[PDB]
């Protein structure tokens, strides 16, 4: 699982 941002 990879999450980027805001």
């Amino acid at each position: 699982a990879v999450a980027a941002g805001a």
